[PDB]
């Protein structure tokens, strides 16, 4: 029972919102002293900050480590490289990440609400769903004709792998409830989601009261 | 380290489909080998269960103590007390649980599919939805003319607590994805919501696949 | 013959896409030099490899890159020249806009009049209301962004109101017939400063244009 050094990437709130970027490199376990040697190969300049003196269970000291600026080397293609060696563990080791490929492009649906709380005239659902997409990292956000709702009045599962044929592809749901006045009045609503093989890294999905037309003709004689 | 308590509930998912009675409540923090039942309370249908598991290590082990009686004592909020006393215990460790109601209800909704993804005829998309209740489990199977599917052509997610007014409710999805031309043959295609909040546990509904257009002839 | 000191805010298809985001000082004379910068950011700059223009004085130029986050945290950039022609440092400066709007955007459908003609149709697009007169315009079809030779787009002027200052901006796209009486969906992207998400999207497709009842009545009498 002892864990080994991987390397996770950034985040991708930040990543697409325009902030920053950071990169993370975790051991951890055991209450031991601190040379908790973390060094980086590549490094232009400003280098990590060994970070804040973090606890886990029965005492398992956790010290990472993390350097800032990393959002054109991570995307023009790069390779980093994190190594370490501890006081206990003085025989170092390494790991490696690197931006993938292999992308696929999302598909965003927003479905109309549910006849059956159509007549009930009580609350209505406005289901978004994303489906086909390479890595597991989207965005979900909502919003009222050019006023973006708060992050509280929806609910968003965690992105599954679906079952389907050679690839493993992905997929996400979001729900959204909204009183019956304004929907019947007009009011408009949308979902966007983010992804990074987007090309302007957005897309958005509107919806609205879909019908038919009518059509009367009236022969009298 | 620590020896620790938590709380914990019988796993509802032996009581619709299921016809066994177990309680689902492991070990509290830390024990040893041991034939998986220590005494509890009840002197009420002694048909204990066990089963003998094996050792294990890192800290915690993996020991219970299940004790049946299950569907029978579910009328009325009785409790069970997970007991288990072997040797790192320093006082016997009489847990406790406790059985809340206000069992409410799913609302199962469902819909067509996208209409500007029947513009390719590759697959057909169904989703299936189930909101607004207090306890946690629901299950669900999919099925396609009138017999239920196995687990290895559907894809469900977990349930999380919804964000309502007034009440303490939750929802859960689920999507389906089937080809066009059976679609179009008219074949129809149902979702079973068991909760025990339901008559006889189960709920369907199912659709399948319009212009407006009226003539009228009168007289004079 | 004449001294002449400039800044520049960094371009926008910088700021929103891809974050390596310049900002340029000139000095338009020689007829050698220093600049200098006052945050100090570390990396310095490099001075222009020193074209000339308008027939007479060469200018020379001098970029200091890596100012993406500090231009949207809000702080101040002066940078300081010297010559040999000058009499005191040239100074000048530049700040991010206060009391920003962000844009209103409308799609509209093609007249009914072109669609008898099995050409092609038109849409437009339009943005209006915002108070920095910097934007981006994208057009699509379906997940493919078009690209750049496609379409047409008009500079930014300035609406005549009022109240405040604001701008307003159009764009058209003439795609095929047969693309369009298929089913096939268009879109439109505005890209701003003051967006909260920094995108907004509209779409398009045949139907939204048809009437939701029609009533005719034949009397023969
Ligand atoms: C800097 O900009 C301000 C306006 O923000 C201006 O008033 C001033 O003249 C500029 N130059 C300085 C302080 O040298």
């Amino acid at each position: 029972c002892h864990p080994r050094l991987s390397l996770h990437r950034p985040a991708l709130e930040d990543l697409l919102l325009g902030s920053e970027a950071n990169l993370t490199c975790t051991l951890t376990g055991l209450r031991d002293a601190s040379g908790a040697t973390f060094t980086w190969t590549p490094s232009s300049g400003k280098s990590a900050v060994q970070g804040p003196p973090e606890r886990d269970l029965c005492g398992c000291y956790s010290v990472s480590s993390v350097l800032p600026g990393c959002a054109q080397p991570w995307n023009h293609g790069e390779t980093f490289t994190c190594t370490a060696a501890h006081p206990e563990l003085k025989t170092p080791l390494t790991a490696n990440i690197t931006k993938s490929g292999n992308t696929f492009r999302p598909e965003v649906h927003l479905l109309p609400p549910p006849s059956e709380e159509l007549a009930l005239n009580e609350l209505v659902t406005l289901t978004c769903l994303a489906r086909g997409f390479s890595p597991k990292d989207v965005l979900v956000r909502w919003l009222q004709g050019s006023q973006e709702l708060p992050r509280e009045k929806y609910l968003t599962w965690a992105s599954r792998q679906e079952p389907s044929q050679g690839t493993t592809t992905y997929a996400v749901t979001s729900i959204l409830r909204v009183a019956a006045e304004d929907w019947k009045k007009g009011e408009t609503f949308s979902c966007m989601v983010g992804h990074e093989a987007l090309p302007l890294a957005f897309t958005q999905k509107t919806i609205d009261r879909g019908k038919p037309t009518h059509i009367n003709v009236s022969v009298v004689m």
